[PDB]
């Protein structure tokens, strides 16, 4: 198995460290983080004949530190650079394509099985009907069957890293103006990947195969998150709305 | 470097793995045979027992059961112990070597486990099929033990500590046992530093799941009592019923 070259190397370092650099609690954050209050976000007892409605309250507590997440993807992209060099317009469709796909990423690496819970920023864990009655509805379920299924994966931060790398180059979202020059940044953060990979040298079979179809899961959730978006411009009242939140999707 | 298995403990770490894989239903992939309990099969519309639920258990509960007994047969060590001790040592470790077995083929993306590799179930049909809590136990074991990616060696090394278990009530050869189980943790503690899992403190945290392992084979007994008293006593095979005495 060919292994990462001496420049992979060189770009694995830039993109380990722009990550770990943006990665909040990168000092043990199942032990610094908080458990969201369990009266929050519970199950409604009468559930509504309309299809399940937000429930404002667990929505205010994730909006309130969503913000942070939000500039984070923005770090770690300028960070790169590769992401630099692309134009201004490039930039922002880009940023607004990976924003919640790497967001669900972070989150769902920090899957504890112990407590079935995600911890958003790493500092509050969430239960998976906690985050579903707090505005991701079904989109909840896709990121934790992400994280459950992440968890053989042992993925570090160079792959957690790399992972945000190939999702934040996508030629094809729509708009893009250098399609081409973007697509050879995934390539080569592809290669590098996978060379690190062998490197890493994991006890599962067809590993690289069933990571690329999480890139695919990451790539559903996002577009979900969307769409999920419009539900919550009805139901959630605008002082609910972060400034840079509604303009990741607007 | 961590020291790896010499050349005394791969021989025994070949019986026991050869013994694990003859007494386990893969080597050719469970999911490929398996298939899905029913949906409608034990629905949760304490807690009583769906009789259906168990039926379904229990009428493949015995091959599981012989193939625990089968494999500690396959296991000199084990064959050179009193019938007495043996009969104990088994009676104590089976349904933890069954609830380690289902757990280790425990699928996130269904969210159930195969039992027997062939029958999989959701943790509400579990539930209210007889284990109760003790499914969650289970659940969660099998959830835990995705990141260590164990394989049949360290499953069937895994099976060998359990069953080697002297502080078994009535045991004879205590410290014949004892020695026995040391000699898997040794080859166990070996082979681990040559397989290299990238999991921090891998070796504590595995060997925290046997002690999750022994609590789920006692909880287990106390559930067994409420099933004689609500399951009839037709659903109860007879080799089931002697196992859990
Ligand atoms: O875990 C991290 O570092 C990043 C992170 C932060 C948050 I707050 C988060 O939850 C969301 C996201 C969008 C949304 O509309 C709602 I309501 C909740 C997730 I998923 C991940
Ligand atoms: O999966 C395997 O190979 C072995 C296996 C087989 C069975 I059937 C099983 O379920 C049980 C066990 C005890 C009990 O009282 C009831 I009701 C159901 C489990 I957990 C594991
Ligand atoms: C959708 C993405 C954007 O347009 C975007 C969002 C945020 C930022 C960073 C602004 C500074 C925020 C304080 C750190 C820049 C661009
Ligand atoms: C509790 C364990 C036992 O005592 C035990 C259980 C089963 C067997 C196998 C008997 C063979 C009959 C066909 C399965 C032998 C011993």
């Amino acid at each position: 198995k060919p292994e990462p070259t001496d420049e992979e190397w060189e770009l694995i370092k830039t993109v380990t460290e722009a990550h770990v650099a943006t990665n909040a609690q990168g000092s043990h954050w199942k032990q610094k983080r908080k458990f969201l209050p369990e009266d929050i976000g519970q199950a409604p007892i009468v559930n509504a004949p309309e299809g399940g409605k937000v429930d404002l309250e667990a929505f205010s507590h994730f909006t309130k530190i969503i913000t942070p997440a939000i500039t984070r993807v923005v770090d770690f992209a300028k960070k790169l650079p590769m992401f630099c060099e692309l134009p201004c317009e490039d930039q922002i469709i880009l940023l607004k394509g990976c924003c919640m796909e790497i967001m669900s990423l972070r989150a769902a690496v920090r899957y504890d099985p112990e407590s079935e819970t995600l911890t958003l920023n790493g500092e509050m864990a969430v239960t998976r009907g906690q985050l579903k009655n707090g505005g991701l509805g079904v989109v909840s379920d896709a990121i934790f069957r992400l994280g459950m299924s992440l968890s053989s994966f042992n993925l570090d931060d160079t792959e957690v890293a790399l992972l945000q790398a190939v999702l934040l180059m996508s030629s094809d979202r729509p708009g893009l103006a250098c399609v081409e020059r973007i697509e050879k940044y995934q390539d080569s953060f592809l290669l590098a990947f996978e060379h690190y990979i062998n490197y890493r040298k994991h006890h599962v079979t067809h590993f690289w195969p069933k990571l690329l179809m999480k890139v695919t899961d990451l790539r559903m959730i996002g577009a979900c998150h969307a769409s999920r978006f419009l539900h919550m411009k009805v139901e959630c009242p605008t002082e609910l709305f972060p400034p840079l939140f509604l303009e990741v999707f607007e």
